[PDB]
């Protein structure tokens, strides 16, 4: 009976017995091997690692239920599981004593805690489920012979993504009969997809069922709106009401007939338009559209509906003018990636290296961030999902236990790439750098994913590793193809083969030309044009003027960087003097031209 | 132009040339000339004139003084 141990913790068994809880599915691993882990006489005591909100707590829920259709092994069999809270335990330790005493020498209840009683686990008189996670089970569970060997280091697999199409399937029925609303095939997967996708901070399996709650429940809201219907008649007997309610406290019962009669045909009236409204809505059934999903999913991270539409089937076909849009001049670099990316997505690459691995040389401001940021916002469809990582400042010993994250006693990279796996990870003045760095790097691309002290495996998968490096910059300012040929000798040579063998493509940038500069200032003038989009302001500037401004701070060791500047405190800076002015000008149209001495900025309208 | 480029070098030396792209302008100041100091005494004494405004009490330096 064990009654101690009930005066001291909680037992879930009791409450999953009843079967009115949820169908915990998706486990069939998990809980095998917890059974297989509990039934054996060495490490009876299995303690569940996992990454927290992940499934670590759910796997041990469809254990409990499990119970009462004897699916667990013989020697599991009518065995009562009681899950207690860490937070619950002298007098803190007396709860935790009895409730070992009672079940050391009964062996019918096996405890839990949300890893005195050590002596209960080494023996294996009493069961001990852990539910921490990976660094607590190392720092603890490990820190002694005794406890680790009597410890099962179990690890509480996730579902998979078949896993929870399944769970949705037959779960499906459940929430028609709640919200009243039919769900399609099509939704299921188009949820699944997206879930998987978007949500990276929930993971599987608690970021799918929630997903199309909400888009039921907005649909039943939408569906239930009256279009001037009912209202104008609910008003009407509102009105009646209150108008025969006053005659009647007035002693004036000359008009309450005509009223109460006047009350009772609206009452029928209301009564037949709804009789006739409901009638119609339930001869259709309102089907979850795959929209309804992308709607809601738009909303929490800001991604367009049009990415969102998007099947990967249009992408990379887009792929090239997308580049071209954002970034103008040396082609031969912008093509040149396009055409390794979309045969790495067939499968000719392993899906566990980084599909994106291209080297960039020359001198910064060029054009080089302006390519790296817009690949992001093509590729995924972000624009600020950039984790840019230098290297200027790592230059000492401990340089490498920075990125690699906190080690167990102290007080980077990868905290940040766990929340967003899906990002591009830049490494500028890679050629500076010190030599242990190196060796986390060579793993990323050769293997394919990291384990940080913690014991916390992240993913590379769908993540694009491009290093900046300053080599072959200055040979290149004392056929691209020719160029690159004549720097991989170069770059080889600095650095070492084993590490370039990872390598797909190289890049090196050339030297913009006068005629190139003069697009890069129209799309920079649009580009400011757009941002003034609220006011009303047209924007227009001359050939005339491009051209002389465009040599005026040309830097060739820079490159496109002091344009910015200059087209910033030329054009700028004589136009907001006139807005400043009492809004001289208002919804006009602004024409900037250059006769050759000075700027005249033509004052005219739209 | 010049004096700002040439401190713009050294500046990003030092530190990190991301952190210095988001700077709209890098404001170099100058020496102190002669001339110049004469209107800061002049500014000085106004000041001080101003602060005795409860008093009433008007302050005037001859441009001999300033000088010296």
């Amino acid at each position: 009976n064990t009654p101690t141990l009930d005066s001291l913790a909680r037992d879930l068994t009791v409450i999953a017995k009843d079967g009115t809880l949820d169908p915990v599915i998706g486990r069939d691993k998990e809980i095998t091997r917890v059974i297989e882990v509990l039934s054996r006489r060495t490490k009876n005591n299995p303690v569940l690692i996992g990454e927290p909100g992940v499934g670590k707590t759910a796997i041990a829920e469809g254990l409990a239920q499990a119970i009462v259709n004897n699916e667990v092994p013989e020697t599991l069999k009518d065995k009562r599981v009681m899950s207690l809270d860490m937070g619950t335990v002298g007098e803190f330790e007396e709860r935790l004593k009895k409730v070992m005493e009672e079940i050391q020498q009964a062996g019918n209840v096996i405890l839990f805690i949300d890893l005195i009683l050590k002596p209960a686990l080494a023996r294996g008189e009493l069961q001990c489920i852990g539910a921490t996670t990976l660094d607590e089970y190392r720092k603890n569970i490990e820190k002694d012979a005794a406890l680790e060997r009597r410890f099962q280091p179990v690890q509480v697999d996730e579902p998979s993504v078949v896993d929870t199409v399944a769970i949705l399937k037959g779960l499906r029925d459940r929430y028609e009969a709640h919200h009243r609303i039919n769900i399609s095939d099509e939704a299921i997967e188009a949820a699944v997809k997206l879930s998987n996708r978007y949500v990276s901070d929930r993971f599987l399996p608690d970021k799918a069922i929630d997903l199309i709650d909400e888009a039921s429940s907005k649909v039943r809201l939408k569906s239930h709106t009256t279009p001037n219907n009912l209202k104008e008649i609910e008003q009407e007997i509102e009105k009646v009401k209150n108008e025969k309610d006053a005659a009647v406290h007035a002693q004036e019962f000359e008009n309450a007939a005509n009223l109460r009669d006047k009350q009772t045909k609206l009452e029928k009236q209301y009564e037949e338009a709804k009789n006739e409204w409901k009638n119609a809505q339930n001869g259709m059934s309102t089907s979850l559209s795959e929209e309804d999903i992308a709607e809601v999913i738009a909303g929490w991270t800001g991604i367009p509906l049009t990415k969102i539409n998007e099947t990967e089937s249009e992408k990379l076909l887009s792929l090239e003018d997308t580049l071209h849009e954002r970034v103008i001049g040396q082609k031969d670099a912008v093509n040149s990636i396009s055409k390794a990316v979309r045969r790495a997505r067939a499968g000719l690459k392993d899906p566990k290296r980084p599909i994106g691995s291209f080297i960039f040389l020359g001198p910064t401001g060029v054009g080089k961030t302006e390519l790296a940021r817009a690949l992001a916002e093509s590729m995924f469809g972000d624009d600020d999902a950039m984790i840019r990582v230098d290297m200027s400042e790592f230059m000492e010993k401990h340089a490498v236990s920075r990125l690699v994250g906190a080690p167990p006693g102290y007080v980077q990279l990868t905290e940040k790439v766990r929340r967003k796996p899906y990002s591009v990870i830049l490494f500028d003045e890679i050629e500076k750098a010190h030599p242990d760095v190196f060796n986390i790097l060579l793993q990323v691309l050769d293997d394919g994913h990291l384990t940080d002290t913690k014991g916390r495996t992240v993913d590379f998968r769908n993540t694009i590793i491009i290093m900046t490096s300053n080599v072959g910059a200055q040979e290149l300012q004392d056929d691209y193809e020719t160029i690159r040929k004549t720097m991989l000798k170069e770059l080889k040579n600095s650095f070492r083969p084993e590490f370039l063998n990872r390598v797909d493509d190289i890049i090196v940038f050339h030297k913009l030309t006068k005629e190139e500069l003069k697009e890069i200032v129209t799309m920079m003038v649009n580009k400011l044009t757009n941002r003034l989009s609220e006011q009303n302001i047209n924007i227009i500037v001359t050939d005339k003027a491009k051209d002389k401004i465009a040599e005026e701070g040309y830097d060739p060791e820079y490159g496109a960087r002091p344009l910015i500047r200059a087209i910033q405190k030329t054009i700028e800076d004589n136009l907001s003097e006139l807005i400043l002015d009492g809004n001289q000008i208002e919804g006009k149209k602004v024409t900037v031209d250059h006769d050759g001495k000075e700027f005249k900025y033509d004052i005219a309208e739209q």
